[PDB]
């Protein structure tokens, strides 16, 4: 474990070789293992639709299938490799339907019993409606057992592969125990790591949404819309987050939490939402530093496409590489050295600002790059001189305040290279 890699998920960091094949993946472990990342997101190892990527999340099954990104026998060897690294194989999975027309599905799940048949016309407050549209797409009876049975027998095929952890799309629309959804019951007996999907709340409702919040996060992690909105607002607009992260600030524990500096669908449809795909790279990594920064909160790293519109970018190909770079590198093993070391979030100097409990600190600005003067959040970080792991120029830390010139990544990191 040259590279100190972690056991753990939730207190780790993720990258998405959106698309990229369980070979690109493998083949690259080494390099990823110098940048440090822990852990690895992949599309859903279903058969599938090919080429448009939402094709694979449009999948026939809950079961895997030679698919866009390879064979099952090379994920496995992928996640042999994996272990090799001691890497961690995170799966992707569309949970709440299978490809966007039932006549093409399992022919077990085609029967109207095993979908929520309330069809489109979602009241985004209604939150039955929510959790029971069929969106166009299906909206499947996730409280049904055999619904769970079937997601559970991917779930024991993906584990039996040697898949270490999940991630679930459509989280906002399944259930929870109190509306007699078990699902999540059903999946996280697999003992396996899990987060989940969420945008604009449970539901749009202003009150109350916390305490199912808080029912989904017992089983567990989640997204933010709306610290991913003042990111993708604040950065872009050149300016940092005001919030250390807007769920937690709503109360929800830290380790119940996810964050990005864009999701692949505000990149992979269309730029109504979909805008980053419009948005630059070192705009956007501002986003990703403040995620990845936060104790606790799991944060993840993704591989821009080829292409820029919902229809013209395609599953199987090697996306943009800029997590060679060296802020994408530094907040991988800067994660791994301080995990434990907890944090104290703050803007200061323009600049999301956070440092770590007797470690090192992050300094991230809404725009640019040069001196700073930043306050030490809480004291928290360590006192002494340094390279800046981003720009290697000459940072010190004191009790009260950092200071040193930062990179053209907006971006300064600090720790005992």
């Amino acid at each position: 474990n040259k590279y100190k890699l972690k056991d753990n998920i939730q207190d780790g960091v993720i990258l998405h070789c959106f698309d990229w094949t369980y070979n690109d993946i493998k083949a690259e472990l080494p390099k990823i293992a110098k940048a440090g990342f822990t852990s690895i997101q992949t599309s859903p190892a279903q058969p599938n639709g090919t080429g448009t990527w939402y094709w694979l999340y449009q999948p026939i099954s809950f079961s895997i299938g030679t698919n866009g990104v390879g064979t099952k026998a090379e994920l496995q060897s992928l996640c042999d490799e994996a272990d090799k690294y001691g890497i961690k194989i995170i799966v992707d999975v569309v949970a709440n339907h299978l490809r966007g027309d039932h006549n093409n599905i399992d022919n077990d799940l085609k029967p109207s019993e095993y979908w929520h048949t309330f069809g489109g016309g979602i009241d985004w407050k209604n939150r039955w409606q929510v959790t029971h549209g069929s969106i166009g797409m299906p909206d499947i009876a996730t409280e049904n057992p055999y619904v769970q049975q079937k997601v559970c027998n991917y779930v024991q095929e993906l584990k039996s592969v040697g898949v270490d952890g999940l991630r679930w799309d459509a989280a906002k629309h399944i259930g929870v125990p109190s509306e007699g959804d078990d699902f999540w019951k059903s999946v996280t007996q697999y003992g396996l790591y899990n987060y989940g999907e969420i945008l604009g709340g449970p539901d749009d409702r202003s009150t109350g949404n916390e305490d199912i919040m808080k029912e989904y996060t017992d089983y567990i992690s989640v997204t933010d819309s709306n610290y991913g909105k003042e990111l993708r607002d604040s950065f872009n607009s050149g300016k940092a987050p005001t919030s250390s992260g807007n769920w937690s600030e709503k109360g929800i524990s830290n380790d119940k939490l996810l964050y990005w500096g864009e999701s692949h669908d505000t990149w992979s449809n269309n730029k109504d939402w979909g805008f980053s795909n419009e948005m630059s790279q070192n705009v956007i990594d501002r986003a990703y530093a403040v995620a990845a920064s936060r104790n606790k909160v799991t944060a993840l790293y993704f591989s821009r496409p080829s292409s820029t519109n919902k229809e013209s970018i395609k599953m199987g190909e090697k996306g943009s590489t800029h997590f060679t770079s060296s802020e994408v590198a530094q907040i991988n093993k800067f994660h791994n050295a301080m995990d434990g070391k907890a944090d104290y979030y703050t803007v200061s100097d323009g600049c999301s600002v956070i440092t770590r409990k007797d470690g090192g600190a992050v300094i991230v600005k809404g725009s640019g790059s040069g001196e700073v003067s930043v306050e030490n959040g809480g004291g928290y970080a360590k006192p002494g001189t340094y390279t800046d792991a981003v720009s290697g120029n000459t940072f010190t830390i004191t009790s009260s305040t950092i200071s040193g010139t930062i990179g053209s990544s907006g971006i300064a990191v600090v720790y005992d290279a």
